[PDB]
């Protein structure tokens, strides 16, 4: 995928495939992501039916159509601000994370799968913690793949199956709980808000899932990258702050984004009429020669590192501060306790916009 980008970065930054536009240039990308006035995120008719929905009307539709993720201002501000200050560094359960993470490694054997044994649990253990719920890790993971693994796939991203209704009823049940208030759970806040009934169900599923899957991929990626390019030592003594950041740029969980135009736009020599999709490639951007010196090299201490892994602008991953945190503690405790001796085998997540491993086996020996 990267050779293509490098090529597209040179030959054609603003490319039009069959029906969607594509940007591979950092500059073009960043600008577009910060231009919510023209490049909108209203891709599910969320804003459109905000009046109809708030009027109390109720129609059947997958709750995932209505998340702040696909909403434009000012509705966005309204949805994001409700639980935005909960994900600020100061309000992060840094303790919980460290304790659940340390336990997570308490008995790791000589050859285990870091994904299904560490990468998957932590995210879900934590987001649910903040979420104020606590179900089956396998259950949540199932619901996550169900939602994520259908990303990018043109229509199977709005379709409802049986196991999906299980996700819907789950949210409805959990939600119904928290009302009566005395808020404590992030879920708590959600239920008791002016939001329409299904908006609540969308916001709920949005934090539970958008949390873990991408967060797990980041740690799986980091572990490989840190091994392939030998960065473990550096981690043990200097920390994981800058490294965690290199992982993001070099091996991003979210390979790209998409947006629609509200007016005619002209990015470079290419004009784009309104009502068109614009695939914003974060991965390509992260490797742009114009912005990163020796971009195709992995540098744990690489700085500056203005990657677009978490996005940019007003939709900048709301869980960004939490992920870096979870990322840092998992890798340092892992780096502290273990010493990777080799990457035995690995299976990639079958998805084109989610860069990650579903299984990553490693041989190790305790310090
Ligand atoms: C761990 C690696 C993670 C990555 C790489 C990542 C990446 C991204 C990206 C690229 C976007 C772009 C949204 C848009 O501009 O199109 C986004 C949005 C969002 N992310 Fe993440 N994310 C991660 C973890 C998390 C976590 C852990 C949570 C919550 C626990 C979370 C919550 C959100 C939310 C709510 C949004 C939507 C923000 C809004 O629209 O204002 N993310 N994320
Ligand atoms: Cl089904």
């Amino acid at each position: 995928m990267y050779d293509w980008f490098k090529q597209m970065r040179k030959e054609s930054p603003v490319y039009y495939d069959g029906k969607v536009w594509n940007l591979f240039k950092y500059e073009d990308c960043k600008m577009v992501l910060n231009d919510h006035k023209r490049f909108s995120s209203n891709l599910t008719g969320y804003n459109d039916k905000l009046e109809m929905l708030r009027s109390g009307k109720v129609f059947f539709d997958i709750p995932t159509r209505y998340t702040m993720l696909t909403s434009d201002p000012p509705l966005h501000d309204e949805l994001r601000n409700l639980t935005a200050d909960a994900f600020n560094p100061s309000n992060l359960p840094v303790d919980f994370v460290r304790e659940v993470t340390v336990k997570l490694l308490s008995e790791l054997d000589e050859e285990f799968d870091v994904i299904e044994s560490f990468a998957i649990p932590l995210p879900i253990l934590v987001i649910s913690k903040m979420l104020g719920i606590n179900p089956d890790v396998k259950k949540v993971k199932d619901w996550s793949d169900l939602v994520a693994l259908r990303l990018g796939r043109a229509d199977e991203i709005f379709s409802i199956g049986r196991k999906y209704l299980e996700l819907i009823s789950f949210s409805k049940k959990e939600l119904d709980s928290r009302k009566g208030k005395e808020i404590v759970d992030l879920t708590g806040k959600i239920a008791n808000s002016n939001l329409s009934e299904l908006e609540k169900e969308g916001y709920f599923i949005l934090l539970m899932i958008a949390g873990n899957e991408t967060t797990t991929n980041l740690i799986g990626n980091a572990i490989e990258d840190f091994t392939l390019y030998n960065s473990w030592d550096y981690v043990r003594e200097k920390g994981a702050l800058k490294a965690v950041e290199e992982a993001l740029r070099f091996s991003p969980p979210v390979m790209r984004t998409i947006r629609v135009t509200k007016e005619k736009v002209k990015i470079r020599d290419q004009v784009i009429d309104e009502g068109e999709l614009v695939r914003v490639w974060i991965a390509s951007a992260n490797r742009d020669e114009e912005v990163f010196k020796d971009p195709d090299s992995f540098i744990p201490d690489r700085t500056p590192n203005p990657h677009l892994s978490f996005g940019s602008g007003i939709h900048l991953c709301l869980g960004a501060p939490l992920a870096r945190l979870e990322a840092r503690i998992a890798l340092e405790e892992f780096a502290k306790k273990f010493r990777v001796k080799e990457i035995v085998k690995k299976e990639k997540i079958d998805n084109e916009v989610l860069n990650g491993y579903r299984k990553l086996v490693v041989r190790v020996e305790r310090t």
